């Protein structure tokens, strides 16, 4: 990996779409739920566990009564590279926080380089039943 | 999925990225510099004449003496959509921007429902060329 | 651009390209790999699950101990044409062979002018992972 | 580019595409005329002056009676690799092989890997007059 300045702290984004099994009006499409999970450093883990159970705490507020069934899908977009990070969606998983070139934005005052934190979206999308 | 509440208004978000032709230390990996270039509203369309003129003001910016050579890639996110969009290869093109549901948030003083803006990133990466040198040219 | 003289058929040519999500030396660059698909007509359609399972077919045969993980980039070239066409990135998706101008030659040795079949040429590259480890997951 | 294993030789391919100026029916467009023009070693050059030539040429053979107008485009495509090499069309100019790894394929009969010529594609786009 031709990785010269390797990253210092990745912020983990979260974000999480329900699809029912069972259409219904509650249901409105386009929720947009991100949340800053937590800031972490490269190699550090997040683990499949937390990730539902942030599902399921967003679900409690976001449309009550429902309970998260089956995962569909989990990704991971790492500071807009186009390569993302698929997680099994069908099995438990930890994913340990990719490493990457260090990110940085311009200084509006400066005109220099200057660092910030990277960022990583987790992307998970469930499968959810009306609470009957 | 046929699109229910139609989204009101789109900030499309540009981003580009330059690679040198010949390895150059100035192009530091890892620059995140977005910025809204227009609020469409759905179907209203952006030539790829114009993300270039966008491309290249910022070229003028922050790599002085280099010169657009050859589009790499164009690739739209929309709002979390998992399915990304490339645009054209080889040729202008115009984007138009994609239909979809209206973005909502909350309240978590509430905890009722609140509508929010759409978004589009539109990524480019180019190739560039130092003013003098040339490949085989 | 109207078509003067539709092609009849087009062999669709196939080639595939490997990348470990992880460093791999038996890994070689420079393989080439073109295989005939099959020959269609202007229409025809060719999905990607068939394309991958071309891929997937190749990978067994070149680097079996592992397995095809992400679908990086789905391009076809027509006929010598500059213009290539981008496949979508994300999801699955169905290519139709492009509609174009009978393709045509000047036989060599027979001295006449015969229609020959005209070409697409469907290259695709795949970041693979060596069977026995997660990439981050 | 990390050019390990350096190919050897690059068989040259020509190709041409005539468009003729005032829309003309009698045309037959889609005409192959890919012409391997040379086999050469990193490096070695090849001139517009050169291309010119190939191009009146293979006019001559293909659509008599026409003549070149003016040089629309000239790409050279690599070995398959997606970035092509755009060449400048409204002054002269000069090509060099360009570096690359050393292109191979399986030998079906072994197994075993082969080394062959890597290859270069050089497309050119020109506008085309009818004579008188």
């Amino acid at each position: 990996k031709p990785i010269q300045n390797q990253a210092k702290s990745v912020d983990v984004e979260y974000t999480v779409q329900f699809t029912p099994l069972n259409p219904d009006d509650d249901f409105r499409p386009g929720l947009k739920d991100t949340k800053l999970l937590k800031t972490l450093a490269i190699g550090d883990t997040i683990t499949s566990q937390e990730l539902l159970a942030q599902a399921q705490s967003i679900l409690n507020k976001t449309h009550p009564g429902y309970t998260i069934y089956e995962r569909d899908s989990s990704i991971v977009t790492h500071d807009n590279d186009i390569f993302r990070t698929i997680l099994p969606m069908d099995q438990e998983f930890t994913y340990h926080v990719k490493n990457r070139e260090q990110a940085y934005e311009i200084n509006k005052k400066s005109g220099l380089n200057e660092e910030i934190n990277n960022t990583d979206l987790i992307s998970e999308k469930y499968y959810v039943l009306k609470k009957g």
